[PDB]
């Protein structure tokens, strides 16, 4: 289903690429995206699906259009423009310099500081985690620890039982990776209805958790309403719940398949910070956009008021013109260079926190379970969207090859 073409837009610039699903995606997702990198891709093209919107393919180009923010406003970041619309998040959906007070007030709870405090929790998490794992020789590591994991310690840090999961989980990839169960619209509003009782709550009688913090939390002076305590704990939520999960797994996958990167961490542990940067270059999987301000004409092409722009921060280091061999994972690069965690004035807030989960991981399992591969027979499939991800990671081991520590 393609959306005619626009008056603006010159068909030799037209390249039906579909964010959702796209071509390739059997290769991986990774190497899906890549295709648009290929020599017969101009730099910035037009894409006729979901709605119809521009594309930038090199890192270069992400890298300007997420610092200018004149003219490639964060209002509407999601596509299509329905879900860019509905979307409300704080601080995300806003630009400087009022998005500047309210990432400020973020930064408090998920900041570095917070995550010193947090990381004897995060270690003792990850430990009881494999442990268990460790004598029954296999698992599905997506549901057996990508998720509890990183999800167990956001649902500790906002103070919020564990028996809402499974709901809030399903709400959030509706967000990211729409099934079309329900359009994002009544996704968010589902979500909203879940917080709103909540924060009142917290208003009220006020704990020490992240949602606590923010909804008695001060802006510009003045007290922040209820309304926007709602919509920044909204992007918590779904940060928390649906990034480091999926990115763990594309990790872990490639770990499974590759002992000559699994030793290399298991002897020379002091590499381990390195190999994560790496990782994170190669597996990135954040993909959104912006919304033109004004008539802009933006290297050569003429970009019109209204008109959306993806720019994928998994891209970036997937150019070759920024990384050498990039689809080849080297823990030993001199330069990693990416944009995983964003570009610009909304750069991640949680990549610290992030960093020390993906960190322990590797550690802690390599530690254990240094001998592993994917389940003989399995097909390991990926899922595209504003966040990819993995369907499902069966992994086995020979009991007798772990170590218990
Ligand atoms: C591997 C993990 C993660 C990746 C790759 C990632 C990536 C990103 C990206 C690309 C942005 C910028 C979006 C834009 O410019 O429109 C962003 C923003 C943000 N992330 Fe993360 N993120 C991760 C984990 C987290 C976690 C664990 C949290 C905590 C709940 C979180 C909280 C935030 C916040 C608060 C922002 C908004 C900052 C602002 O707009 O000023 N992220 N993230």
């Amino acid at each position: 289903n393609l959306a005619p073409l626009p008056p603006h837009v010159p068909e030799h610039l037209v390249f039906d690429f579909d964010m959702y699903n796209p071509s390739n995606l059997s290769a991986g997702v990774q190497e899906a995206w890549a295709v648009l990198q290929e020599s017969n891709v101009p730099d910035l093209v037009w894409t006729r699906c979901n709605g119809g919107h521009w594309i930038a393919t090199r890192g270069q180009l992400i890298r300007e259009a997420y610092e200018d923010y004149r003219h490639f406003s964060s209002e509407c970041p999601f596509i299509p423009r329905e879900a860019g619309e509905a979307y409300d998040f704080i601080p995300t959906s806003m630009d400087p310099p009022e998005q500047r007070q309210f990432r400020a007030l973020a930064n408090q709870v998920v900041g570095m500081p917070v995550v010193d405090k947090l990381e004897n929790r995060i270690q003792e998490l990850a430990c009881s985690l494999i442990e268990s794992l460790r004598p029954q020789g296999q698992c599905n590591f997506t549901e057996d620890y990508a998720e509890p994991f990183p999800i167990r310690i956001f649902m500790l840090l906002a103070g919020l039982p564990e028996e809402d999961i499974p709901h809030l989980k399903y709400l959030t990839d509706q967000m990211t990776r729409p099934d079309g169960s329900m359009t994002f619209a009544e996704a968010k509003e589902a979500l909203y209805d879940y917080l709103i009782p909540i924060i009142e709550q917290r208003r009220q009688k006020p704990g020490t958790d992240a949602i606590s913090i923010v909804a008695n939390g001060q802006v510009n002076g003045r007290p922040i309403t209820s309304d926007e305590a709602k919509r920044m704990c909204g992007l918590l939520l779904v940060g928390g719940l649906d990034t480091v999960v999926n990115f763990l797994s594309f990790s872990m996958e490639f770990l499974a398949k590759s002992p000559e990167h699994r030793q290399e961490l298991i002897e020379r542990p002091e590499r381990i910070p390195a190999a994560c940067e790496e990782l994170l270059r190669r597996f990135s999987l954040v993909a959104d956009g912006r919304i033109l301000t004004s008539d802009y004409e933006f290297h050569g092409v003429q970009l019109k008021k209204g008109d959306q722009i993806l720019l994928p921060q998994m891209l970036s280091g997937l150019d070759e013109r920024e990384n050498a061999c990039p689809m080849h994972v080297d823990f030993s690069r001199q330069k990693v260079s990416h944009t995983t965690f964003g570009h610009g004035s909304h750069l991640c807030l949680g990549q610290h926190l992030a960093r020390r989960e993906i960190i322990v991981t590797l550690k802690e399992w390599l530690t254990r379970i240094p001998d592993f591969s994917i389940a003989p027979g399995a097909q390991i499939q990926h899922k595209s969207g504003i966040v990819s991800g993995v369907q499902a990671l069966p992994l086995v081991w020979d009991p007798a090859t772990t170590k218990a520590v």
